[PDB]
């Protein structure tokens, strides 16, 4: 059966995932949406209180202890593993977070990591009334929180007392409780905190305080812990522990705030937040969280571009990841060591390291953050842990993958936000001795490090360097080498991409020299792993030359990659696989090919995951895009819509839109089904064909929570709004049309130093603007084209290059802002974050 026939997805759960309604801010594409949203979010006093939200925290609202496993499809109830229970806490700071969490706990309890886990709760309260140490039952149902802030009510069993939690984490790491206390009766209630991080103190004392190495000895923290009373007068030292004794009027409510500032020297406002909270003008509860949830939700006007389609569960997701994205970051500007960067972790509630095969796919996503130290400290941070090679070179490595195109990406970065030769010549550096270091790898000790054992121009490995890579299975190859599609697709994108970004620096000899290194592996891939019998490219064992007979999509990547040659017909046939779900399904979104993985009888696992949707979604772009794929009828624009939707359904626990949560991995193995596809037998086949139907579910959601493992927002901003990156000063559009999508807009890219914004309104009656497809560049139009199409937009002449065989009449503003600047002409000054990391100096 064909993928352009499989069903959608039905989602569940609220009719207003975007919380439209909550926002009445009209659209206008020459600014940010997001500013405009905050402006009128303030206006109705958004951050004053838990009941007065800011947008973003409003659709990422998560209440209950919900959900619990129970979902329903278009056909019925299923059951699935894996719910988070909303059981983790999302405030965190921008080196601190819960790894674990017991939100029916006052305070913070659970690990409390500090960049990794301390194995220390942050701190607990004891309630004592009646001279007895109480116990505060969570009422779950008034669970709520949002990436900003956590609050949930706590009574006693008799309820004769009551207490209202709000809690936050602030930006540069002060975990703050405000308990508002209430007794039914006249009361004196005595609160009593303390927190393993910071004991040390005289009894009579307003502070106590500690000192922390953290994980590795990476750093060390220096907490300060303190509260006080509604009447501004602090808690008191005894034994350790601070302590306060309410004098509770009945039914008269009064809110305290206990605050640990879990300080760094190397980030001065842990200091000055924690201060402000302690004895400065943030001592009172509502004023404290004001600043924090108010300064939490500024970040995204400031970074996060804003993306609105006609499909609302997108669109949600698309929110989702990017909170996915800042949450799944570690920003310690620690001294010395790598973490002196801003980096993208993989997954900060898992194993919590920089895997060099994800901090490539991050990128694609954080690339699109307007500042570019989200994009810029990841390929830094991959550069400065480089592993230096027996050969002399430096090769990228996990600092805690098979492969990685962290060179590439940097890239791509660099074409969004551009930089003087010497942040180019950085990257080309570290691009250049990453290439080389794998070309050279034969001189590697560890056979894993070895990826080039016949010292040709192809990445080779061993299935012991892994991935469901079924090409390994193939009867009788058990631990051979073979020369890979994929390594060296991407090994060919990281040298392209250094070449590349030696020429933007000025430095030919060495753009030259890496040109010639990507001619090379480009001239072995097609030559050698270009299988002329079928058409088809494959990996090539290493013993006796012979193509490798099981394929994925990892087959792909010379495509994915724009390694291929375009225009070639024999090429553009090896994508027909992609016509049959047989082959290489929509949903579930495997990286094997799946009749290769039958014709073995499924060796590995049945796991997919965001990691094969984004490389999934990459094929089928550049297949599109490039290679004809749409044209042939192996990928369609209905297909490319189909694999969106179903991506975004895999978020929702239950397919529940009020449930986003990306684990580690998915699978249907626990899927209770007969033989579905009517072959004898149940096997997995029955499970993943089934999960496909009746609207979708996933039984299973691994244990690995709010994590990324690749990403998948570029999609919107390079394939529905069509954003194409270049060095040069010309804007490329090259959308991928979704079929019955009459309108779209990406708002507030920041790409070479301009505001980007992309409209398609068919008929300008959803955002009452322009009719068609409309760039703002600077804040004024650039230009209108009737229809969705590929052009190339020169600011500098004015001109609009139709690139494909549409009729686009497109018509340029009569205000087009003219001087945008190429990638290489961007600098960098002392108020760009960005300075700091290469570096009051400018970078030109
Ligand atoms: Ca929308
Ligand atoms: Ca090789
Ligand atoms: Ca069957």
């Amino acid at each position: 059966i064909k993928n352009a026939d499989v069903a959608y997805p039905s989602f569940k759960g609220s009719d207003d995932p975007m919380k439209t309604a909550a926002n009445n801010t009209t659209y206008n594409p020459a600014v940010s949406y997001l500013q405009e949203t905050f402006d009128n979010d303030v206006k109705n006093l958004a951050g004053i209180d838990t009941d007065h939200d800011f947008w973003i925290d409003k659709i990422l609202t998560r209440t209950g202890a919900q959900p619990t496993g129970k979902g329903t499809n278009d056909k019925g109830a299923y059951s699935y593993e894996g719910s988070d229970g909303n059981n983790y806490l999302f405030t965190r700071g921008r080196a601190a977070y819960m790894y674990t969490h017991t939100p029916n706990q006052l305070g913070f309890v659970g690990d409390t990591a500090y960049w990794d886990q301390t194995s220390r709760s942050g701190f607990t309260v004891t309630v004592n009334a009646d001279g007895s140490n109480q116990t505060l039952n969570e009422d779950a149902s008034q669970r709520k929180q949002t990436p900003s802030y956590f609050t949930s009510l706590f009574q006693t069993g008799g309820k004769s007392l009551k207490i209202k939690e709000v809690k936050y984490i602030t930006y540069n790491n002060v975990m703050v409780a405000n308990l508002t206390v209430e007794s039914t009766q006249d009361r004196d209630v005595t609160l009593t905190t303390a927190s393993p991080f910071a004991a040390e103190g005289a009894d009579g004392a307003t502070e106590l305080t500690g000192r922390v190495n953290v994980k590795n000895n990476l750093t060390t923290i220096y907490p300060r812990f303190s509260a006080n009373n509604q009447d501004g007068s602090n808690w008191i030292v005894s034994g350790g522990k601070l302590t306060s004794t309410l004098s509770l009027k009945a039914n008269e409510p009064q809110t305290v705030k206990i605050q640990l500032g879990l300080i760094a020297n190397e980030l001065p406002d842990s200091t000055k937040e924690y201060e402000a909270r302690y004895t400065g003008d943030l001592k009172d509860a509502a004023a404290s969280y004001k600043d924090s949830v108010t300064t939490y939700n500024k970040w995204w006007v400031d970074n996060a571009p804003y993306v609105d389609t006609p499909e609302d569960n997108i669109d949600k997701t698309v929110v989702y990841r990017w909170w996915l994205s800042r949450f799944n970051m570690l920003d310690a500007n620690m001294p010395g060591n790598t973490f002196q960067y801003p980096t993208s972790i993989e997954g900060v509630l898992g194993y919590n390291n920089q895997i060099v095969l994800t901090s490539g796919m991050f990128m694609m996503d954080t690339k699109w953050f307007r500042n570019p130290e989200y994009s810029y400290g990841t390929w830094l941070s991959a550069g400065d842990t480089a592993k230096k090679s027996k050969a002399g070179y430096y090769y990228y490595h996990d600092n805690p993958s098979y492969t990685q195109y962290i060179t590439r990406a940097g890239w791509d970065s660099y074409k969004v936000h551009g930089g003087p030769s010497t942040v180019a010549e950085e990257l080309a550096d570290q691009g250049a001795e990453d290439v080389q270091g794998l070309l050279a790898s034969k001189s590697e000790p560890d056979n894993n490090d070895n990826q080039n054992n016949n010292d040709n121009s192809l990445i080779d490995w061993s299935w012991w360097s892994m991935a469901d890579a079924v090409s390994f299975s193939e009867p009788g190859r058990s631990g051979q080498r073979m020369d890979r599609a994929d390594g060296s697709a991407n090994m060919w994108a990281n040298a392209n991409a250094a070449a590349q970004a030696y020429k933007a620096a000025g430095d030919t000899a060495n753009a030259e020299k890496m040109q010639a290194i990507a001619d090379k592996i480009q001239k072995e891939v097609t030559t050698e792993l270009w299988d002329k019998s079928d058409n088809l490219l494959k990996h090539k064992w290493l013993n006796d030359g012979a193509f490798a007979k099981y394929k994925e999509i990892n087959n792909y990547y010379p495509y994915s990659e724009g390694l291929m040659p375009t225009g070639n017909e024999d090429y553009n046939k090896a994508l027909r696989l992609f016509e049959d779900s047989n082959e290489f399904p929509i949903f579930p979104f495997f990286t094997a090919n799946q009749a290769d993985k039958a014709a073995l009888n499924f060796p590995g696992s049945n796991n997919f995951s965001i990691i094969n949707a984004q490389p999934l979604l990459q094929v089928y772009s550049a297949g599109i895009r490039n290679y004809d794929a749409a044209k042939n009828g192996y990928i369609t624009n209905e297909q490319f819509k189909k694999l969106l939707y179903w991506v975004a359904f895999a978020h929702y626990q239950g397919g529940d839109n009020n449930y986003p949560d990306q684990n580690e991995f998915w699978n249907e193995d626990n899927n209770n089904v007969g033989d579905v596809n009517g072959d004898g037998v149940i096997n997995n086949l029955d499970k993943n064909l089934d999960a496909a139907q009746n609207g979708g579910k996933i039984t299973y959601r691994s244990w690995i929570h709010h994590t990324q493992l690749g990403t998948t927002n570029w999609t919107m901003v390079e394939d529905v709004a069509g954003m194409v990156p270049r060095e040069d000063n010309k804007i490329e559009l090259n959308p991928i049309e979704i079929p019955g999508w009459n309108y779209f807009t990406v708002n507030n890219l920041r790409y070479h130093d301009q505001d980007v914004s992309i409209v398609w309104d068919k008929d300008g009656s959803h955002y009452g603007g322009p009719a068609g497809y409309s760039l703002y560049v600077g804040g004024k139009l650039a230009f209108t084209s009737d229809k969705l199409a590929h052009l190339i937009y020169d600011p500098a002449a004015g001109t609009v290059e139709v690139k494909d065989d549409s009729s686009a009449q497109v018509t340029v503003g009569a205000e087009a802002v003219k001087n945008v600047k190429a990638a290489n002409q961007v600098t960098f000054n002392a108020d760009q974050r960005v300075t700091d990391l290469f570096a009051t100096n400018v970078l030109e």
